[PDB]
């Protein structure tokens, strides 16, 4: 139905924090290793940050630590913000 069609995509959130990503550190979006852990992306803490408070002016989630290090890469990030548990 048109309403489930409308939901933000796990491919539509991992393309997200790519540009997020990408924009942050100066690099294409296309070539940001979403299998690695985040916090060697060279994010600084302020994007970490402001990276948190985008995802939850986003979706609504207000990204936990536990979720987040259980998650501690861009896809597997992103399938969790959208699945959930």
């Amino acid at each position: 139905a048109p309403a489930e069609r409308a939901e933000l995509t796990v491919p539509e959130m991992r393309q997200w924090l790519r540009n997020w990503v990408g924009k942050a550190v100066g690099k294409a979006p296309d070539s940001i290793d979403e299998s690695v852990p985040m916090v060697e992306l060279g994010l600084s803490s302020r994007d970490a940050v402001a990276m948190a408070a985008d995802i939850e002016d986003l979706t609504g989630v207000t990204l936990s630590v536990a979720v987040a290090f259980a998650h501690p890469t861009i896809e597997s990030l992103a399938t969790r913000i959208i699945e959930g548990e």
